[PDB]
């Protein structure tokens, strides 16, 4: 029950720049990553001011950064409005193909890589330091999911049994072997606070043992 | 049938201070509202991709700026996902009590106006410039609703017989005495090309007799 899909062509292409192009100001994954967790809680906040059954599924409306260095993952949860299947598979509910085409066009009038959040495309900067990307996610209309992809043209979907999350998205980075600085405490907390720091949602970073 | 509302208590807050605290980067107020624009295109683009029906109310994706000096007035048109009367009522859709909140935090440590934007309230910036604002708008789902709104405490929502839009959401600005300076030509172009220059939708500016 693995359904495997191929990205559009825009989105591989997209794809290939980010892993293959020599740019070394790769911590704005991070930034990127949570803004688009940011915007997610925003979206289950405002549909739950007119219905707050919404929030059945967990009050609580926060993001989590949880490195894990045994497993060499960073994993960014958020309790935001999460995706159904449909989403996942239309590029992550981003208007990918569209947003590829303007940042391209950006690139060529002068904008660098840091400038992809402003495209709608910002998820795809997770290629800048993971080899292979998990994304599971429930939201209250649907399932739990799991998207995965290691690039290559393809990604996969399937129905998650791993722990229900109740509502939201986890981001698992399976980091390439020379970027395991984003699992050390400072490093991370230095990034949060250089791109972050203004985000209006309690941000916990996990530590350890 | 035009009902008056009470502004939520921290919204009216927020456009106390926007209006009364010495600022003089007013010009942001059109970034705000284009990237506002941006925003809703991209919300039909997104429906549009698995319900092609979505763009029956029109198809092309686009914002025109069209100044009216005799009426000093600009306005800032787009033909993204509208907004329903709900939506209006409910600040202009967005989480503007939190958002409010989190600007106000932000700006004790250390923010300044200009970052309003990023805690999802910038179209309260349209309070720097303007002394009335009025939001005409079309949702596929809905009718057709003028907002309006000289800050004070209220707003008012009435069905708008005006010129049918389509879809999309008109943002008029009445300017303040002193700041009609937005209504050239070359300022606008100028603010434009600093703030805005790389947004994936052709933006129009009209010209006047
Ligand atoms: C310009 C942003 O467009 C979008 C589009 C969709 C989302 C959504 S809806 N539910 N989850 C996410 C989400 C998606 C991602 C990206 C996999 C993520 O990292 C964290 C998330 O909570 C957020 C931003
Ligand atoms: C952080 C953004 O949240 C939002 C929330 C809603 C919108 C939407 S949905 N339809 N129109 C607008 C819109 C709303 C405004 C503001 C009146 C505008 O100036 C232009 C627009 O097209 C855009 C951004
Ligand atoms: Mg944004």
């Amino acid at each position: 029950e693995v359904e495997t899909f191929a990205f559009q062509a825009e989105i591989a292409q997209l794809m290939s720049l980010i892993i293959n192009t020599f740019y070394s100001n790769k911590e704005i994954f991070l930034r990127e990553l949570i803004s688009n967790s940011s915007d997610a809680l925003d979206k289950i906040r405002y549909e739950s001011l007119t219905d707050p059954s919404k929030l059945d599924s967990g009050k609580e409306l926060h993001i989590n950064l949880i490195p894990n260095k045994q497993d060499r993952t960073l994993t960014i949860v958020d309790t935001g409005i999460g995706m159904t299947k449909a989403d996942l598979i239309n590029n992550l509910g981003t208007i990918a193909k569209s947003g590829t085409k303007a940042f391209m066009e950006a690139l060529q009038a002068g904008a660098d890589i840091s400038m992809i959040g402003q495209f709608g495309v910002g998820f795809y900067s997770a290629y800048l330091v993971a080899e292979k990307v998990t994304v599971i996610t429930k939201h209250n209309d649907d399932e739990q999911y799991a998207w995965e992809s290691s690039a290559g043209g393809s990604f996969t979907v399937r129905t998650d049994t791993g722990e229900p999350m109740g509502r939201g998205t986890k981001v698992i980075l399976h980091l390439k072997e020379d970027q395991t600085e984003y699992l050390e405490e400072r490093r991370i907390k230095e990034i949060v606070k250089k791109h972050s720091q203004f985000i209006g949602y309690p941000i916990t970073l996990f530590v350890e043992k």
